[PDB]
DNA sequence: ACTGGAGAAAGAAAGTGAAAGGAAGATAAAACGGGATTCATACACCGTTAAATACCGGTTTAAAAATCCCGTGGCGCGTTTTAAAAAATCTGTGCGGGTGATTTTAT
C-alpha cells in the first residue's frame, strides 16, 4: 500500500529503499525497519518467491 | 578522666600475570605401489620313434585287522558372570517476523 501511494509504478524510474523504508515505518508500521527491509528483500528474490 | 566516633596503620587472605612442559595435535618430504608401452625372446602346438611301464596268473607271509577286559579322564547338565547388541531417550538446528545491542580507519 505504501508503494502504490507513492506512485511507483512498474514502468517509471526506480526509488531507494531507504525512502520506502522510512515511509513505512513512520506511517503504518509502528516496529524497527531491518525487520521491514529484510521482508522487503525476500519478495524480490525469484529463488524464494 | 572518661566515652565513643573516626581516621590511619598494620597484618593476613584472595585474585593475578607469567611460567616449563608435555601430551596432542597439526603439517611436508619420502618411500611405496599400481597402471600404459616395447619389444626380443622363450613358450605353445604339431609329426616320429625307443623305451619305460602297466597288466595278468599263482604263492606267501609277515604285518595289520579283529576281539575281550577294564579303568579312567573328557564330555554333559545345571547355574552363574559378562560383554555385546538393540531399543529408548535426550540434544542441536534452521526456517521468518519481532526485542535489544557492538567495532576499526582518515583528516
Amino acid at each position: 500500500y505504501a508503494m502504490n501511494v507513492l506512485g511507483n509504478d512498474w514502468n517509471k524510474a526506480y526509488k531507494k529503499s531507504a525512502r520506502v523504508v522510512g515511509d513505512v515505518i513512520g506511517k503504518y508500521h509502528p516496529h524497527g525497519d531491518s525487520a521491514v527491509y529484510d521482508t522487503i528483500v525476500r519478495m524480490a528474490q525469484p529463488f524464494s518467491l
